[PDB]
């Protein structure tokens, strides 16, 4: 989205006439050739369009048009001025700003009061190059009768870049980015963000590629089934004791532990020691031993005597 302004600088015709060779409304004093009857009322024309190497005189005004009120008679200085709503026109585009373009300018005598319709004092048009900058460009038609001098520019609206003035980029800090704009209207990444609207979190250093994830800048939120600092740990079964894990919910034994939750004793021996007096202990299944009884002893652990 941008502009292409026009700034009328100056207007002279010191005789005040018109292209056609006649006085602005009113007789030519003969002798002295002086439009003395009375002065023109100078307004202007613009016309914006595409380049064109060989430059029309009509046609379309692809880019816009505009006209200026009247700002003055045959002479007028605006160089030290302002410039003012009157004095300017503003041809906004949304489209892609070509760099190339042809322009026309024209000065007028208004005729809204008399038999005789607007007539032409003056023509400039050619082609050209510019470039998106608030940086204006002087242009003189110095050439015919009357001379007048203007200003151009291309300008870029706000949150727009490049050569086209076509690029968006506005600040922004919430759920569809946290980036601030380069000079080129690119986005730069608010620390802890990634990507290119800068909307992806970066986990805590370290987070599990395969278990972890972010919502917000350094977390690291677990995979149901994960835990640890960095998601990188299964959950075992609930109920789990002597037992791991490589994946969740599993429950792997550990050596001489046996049963779905790891917590029958295959070792029942080796743990307790039960056999009193003497006895011999043997590990015969899942909590379960035997005892082998020296000579006097009875009972499921030698524990009777005589
Ligand atoms: C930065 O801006 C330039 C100019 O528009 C562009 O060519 C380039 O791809 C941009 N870089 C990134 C990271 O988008
Ligand atoms: C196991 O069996 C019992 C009866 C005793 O003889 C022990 O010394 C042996 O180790
Ligand atoms: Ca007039």
């Amino acid at each position: 989205s941008g502009q292409f302004e026009l700034e009328i600088l100056s207007m002279q015709n010191v005789n005040g006439e018109l292209q056609n060779g006649n006085c602005c409304g009113g007789a030519r004093n003969p002798g002295d050739r002086k439009c003395t009857r009375d002065e023109c009322d100078t307004y202007f024309k613009v016309c914006l369009k595409e380049y064109q190497s060989r430059v029309t005189a009509g046609g379309p005004c692809s880019f816009g048009s505009g006209s200026t009120p009247v700002i003055g008679g045959n002479t007028f200085n605006l160089k030290a001025s302002r410039g003012n709503d009157r004095n300017r026109i503003v041809l906004p585009f949304s489209f892609a700003w070509p760099r190339s373009y042809t322009l026309l300018v024209e000065a007028w005598d208004s005729s809204n009061d008399t038999v005789q319709p607007d007539s032409i004092i003056e023509k400039a048009s050619h082609s050209g190059m510019i470039n998106p900058s608030r940086q204006w460009q002087t242009l003189k038609q110095n050439t015919g009768v009357a001379h007048f001098e203007y200003q151009i520019r291309v300008t870029c609206d706000d949150y727009y870049y490049g050569f086209g003035c076509n690029k968006f980029c506005r600040p922004r800090d919430d759920f569809f980015g946290h980036y601030a704009c380069d000079q080129n209207g690119n986005k730069t990444c608010m620390e802890g963000w990634m990507g290119p609207e800068c909307n992806r979190a970066i986990c805590r250093q370290g987070c599990s590629p395969k278990h972890g994830s972010c919502k917000l800048p350094g977390d690291c939120r677990c995979q149901y089934g994960w835990q640890g600092l960095y998601c990188d740990k299964c959950i075992p079964h609930p109920g789990c004791v002597h037992g791991i894990c490589n994946e969740p919910w599993q429950c792997l034994c550990e050596t001489n532990w046996g049963g779905q939750l790891c917590d029958k004793d295959l070792n029942y021996c080796g743990t307790h020691q039960p056999c009193l007096n003497g006895g011999t202990c043997s590990n015969t299944g899942p909590d379960k031993y035997q005892c082998s009884c020296p000579e006097g002893y009875s009972g499921p652990n030698c524990e009777i005597v005589d």
